């Protein structure tokens, strides 16, 4: 499923991501953008091996199991292929671990590079929320 931008937003703070470990709602959205275009059928092979899946290309090094990352962890207790769901559910509750995990949300470089700093307000300006 590929999300509408406000759509996405209404999603995701349905689920609780709106101000979660104290990143607001631009923040999850400016990052879905970069990291799959709100397209939650996304993938990406990673130069070591691992995969990363769904509207916040969660990575199966730790994340999830693929049963093609040898040496890998599955700490969100899930397969990947749930991450590719029209649900987003699976992927904002292996997203919240993620964010608790130490780093916040420089776990996803594309929000370090791409939205850290930024306006990043501007990706639910309009939205009703
Ligand atoms: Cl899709
Ligand atoms: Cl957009
Ligand atoms: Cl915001
Ligand atoms: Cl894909
Ligand atoms: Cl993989
Ligand atoms: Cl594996
Ligand atoms: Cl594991
Ligand atoms: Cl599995
Ligand atoms: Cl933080
Ligand atoms: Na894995």
């Amino acid at each position: 499923k590929v999300f509408g931008r406000c759509e996405l937003a209404a999603a995701m703070k349905r689920h609780g991501l709106d101000n979660y470990r104290g990143y607001s709602l631009g923040n999850w959205v400016c990052a879905a953008k970069f990291e799959s275009n709100f397209n939650t059928q996304a993938t990406n092979r990673n130069t070591d091996g691992s995969t990363d899946y769904g509207i916040l290309q969660i990575n199966s090094r730790w994340w999830c199991n693929d049963g093609r990352t040898p040496g890998s962890r599955n700490l969100c207790n899930i397969p990947c292929s749930a991450l590719l769901s029209s649900d987003i559910t699976a992927s904002v509750n292996c997203a919240k671990k993620i964010v608790s995990d130490g780093n916040g949300m420089n776990a996803w470089v594309a929000w370090r590079n791409r939205c850290k700093g930024t306006d990043v307000q501007a990706w639910i300006r309009g939205c009703r929320l």
